[PDB]
RNA sequence: UAUAUAAUAGAAUAAGAUAAG
């Protein structure tokens, strides 16, 4: 999709949704 | 989409000299 241009947006963005949808722990922390 | 859990037992029965206050 052209229109995206580079940006993920809410789908790649950095919102407690996305960082709720993982389970490695948070050990190594970013 | 993750690297991890830990429980079964039993027996009846005694040796004995220190150069002291």
């Amino acid at each position: 999709n052209p229109w995206n241009d580079g940006d993920a947006g809410w789908r790649g963005a950095a919102t407690g949704a996305r960082a709720n949808r993982g389970r490695g722990g948070f050990r190594r922390g970013r």
